[PDB]
């Protein structure tokens, strides 16, 4: 009645031994974390990172957050110090409840979240803070520069220091090139009660890990990949406005949605309280969301493994029937990786080298299609030189790399290969087929790969 809990993500406790290497971990628990979207993973009990830092020399921008269930919110991105915020949020929560902080259960807070969302009587307003590490506010793991401690040199190449994760070698994200700095880098969260981040999947279909470094508890909502469709078109009835087409990446609209109307809608939902020192991991194309329980800290990061590599080429297709913008080319990855088969690790080899072959016979379908369209002229182009604004789609808006069709009667445009027919109104014979590689040099690069893999 009023509000009934999802049931328990599952919880894992590794080792020393099978905590050391992140990704075999993460491979591990794969089929039984997969199931329900989210996990939380526990360190050994004597994996202490040092946490440190002036509370009155770290500044950051808040920003404001009405909470109303359904509402439009957009997604990405005064002054506090951690001090001051932390000051503001705590006689909120303080007088909010006439309590001390400790003493108000996670239960109650969960509960009166979920009743303040539905009231439209109500209007709470709340504050938090969400940025990339930089100058002004950097990551609460060690990084090198300032003289360390030997216990800070400990935990300096971690796996599970977030700032090494993106760049370590079973990772597939590192050898990308391109300027993704959302992407490859930690972001930073400051928290406050009820501060809430909206249903959402994280770009390109990846993995995401989560750490909470001190303060009260994150609580999460999780549900399966398999399940991400039925939950949209639940979100479609219910409030259409979120789905209008968007100009830009720097437009995603989401909202926060009660789980318990998932739930009656037969779509599959998790839940957990995150306290300090845990981890949280979200699987590929798992919808999450929560709120903070009161003032806390933490940091996370997006990253991809081989397994993720064919759900990755799936996403982009996705992407392409809802002309969503793309953050990089999964193709132009792809290359780049062959292109550097003799220093690759053996399973991401392989694994890559299934992936190009894929890659290489749709190609080649698409390109004996334009021609038969009567797109005969064509000439080799750079594509990774340019600007990603300048090599998107006209109709679905996907970052071209592999090929493109171009008119000089529109200079600059180009359409990829599935929208031939919506580039302008000559007769084919006047386009011009632009592409990266012939067939005939991607065989060989393949080839590197299959040696590597042995
Ligand atoms: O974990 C959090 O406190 C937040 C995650 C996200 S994503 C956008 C704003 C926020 S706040
Ligand atoms: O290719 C697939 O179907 C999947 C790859 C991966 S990696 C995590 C969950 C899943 S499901
Ligand atoms: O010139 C052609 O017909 C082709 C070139 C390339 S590159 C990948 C597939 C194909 S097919
Ligand atoms: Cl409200
Ligand atoms: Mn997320
Ligand atoms: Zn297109
Ligand atoms: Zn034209």
């Amino acid at each position: 009645s009023m509000f009934l809990p999802p049931p328990e993500c599952p919880v894992f406790e590794p080792s020393w031994e099978e905590f050391a290497d992140p990704f075999a971990f993460i491979h591990k628990i794969r089929p039984i974390a997969e199931q329900t979207g989210i996990c939380k993973v526990r360190p050994p009990p004597d994996w202490q990172p040092p946490f440190a830092c002036d509370v009155d020399k770290l500044h950051f921008t808040p920003r404001i957050q009405r909470l109303n269930e359904l509402e439009a919110q957009t997604r990405v991105k005064r002054d506090y110090t951690l001090r001051t915020f932390g000051e503001m949020a705590d006689a909120f929560k303080s007088d909010y409840f006439n309590m001390p902080v400790h003493m108000v259960p996670t239960e109650l807070v969960e509960k009166e979240f979920w009743r303040l969302v539905s009231t439209i009587e109500e209007d709470v307003t709340v504050e938090y803070g969400a940025d990339i590490a930089s100058k002004e506010f950097g990551s609460g793991f060690p990084v090198r520069d300032i003289k360390l401690s030997p216990e800070e040199e400990e935990y300096l190449d971690s796996g599970w220091n977030l700032n090494n994760m993106p760049v370590m070698e079973q990772s597939v994200l590192a050898h990308i090139t391109a300027d993704i700095c959302g992407m490859k880098l930690p972001w930073l969260y400051v928290g406050m009660c009820f501060s809430s981040f909206c249903w959402h999947i994280e770009d390109h279909w990846s993995y995401s890990i989560n750490y909470l470094h001190w303060g009260e508890p994150k609580t999460w909502y999780g549900v399966p990949g398999y399940a991400a469709e039925q939950l949209e078109n639940v979100m479609k009835k219910l409030a259409p406005e979120l789905f209008v087409s968007q100009p830009d990446l720097l437009h995603q609209l989401v909202t926060i949605m009660n789980p318990n109307t998932l739930m009656t809608h037969e779509v599959p939902v998790y839940r957990t309280n995150q306290c300090a020192g845990e981890f949280v991991i979200t699987f590929p194309r798992a919808y999450h969301s929560g709120f903070n329980q009161g003032f806390n800290f933490a940091e996370a990061v997006n990253f991809c493994t081989v397994d993720w590599l064919p759900l990755g080429r799936q996403c982009v297709e996705h992407y392409r029937l809802l002309h969503r913008y793309c953050v990089f080319s999964h193709d132009e990855m792809i290359c780049k990786m062959a292109s550097k088969a003799d220093v690759l690790d053996v399973v991401v080899a392989s694994t890559v080298q299934k992936d190009m072959a894929i890659m290489i016979e749709d190609e080649k379908a698409l390109r004996e299609t334009v021609r038969k369209l009567g797109v005969i002229d064509s000439e080799r182009m750079d594509f990774e030189l340019l600007p990603d604004d300048e090599r998107q789609c006209v109709k679905c808006k996907t970052t071209c790399f592999m090929s493109a069709i171009s008119c000089s009667c529109k200079p600059g445009l180009l359409v990829c290969l599935h929208h031939v027919k919506e580039l302008c109104s000559c007769p084919p014979y006047k386009y011009k087929l632009r592409y990266r590689y012939t067939l005939d040099d991607l065989y060989p690069m393949m080839n590197a790969l299959k040696l590597r893999a042995e």
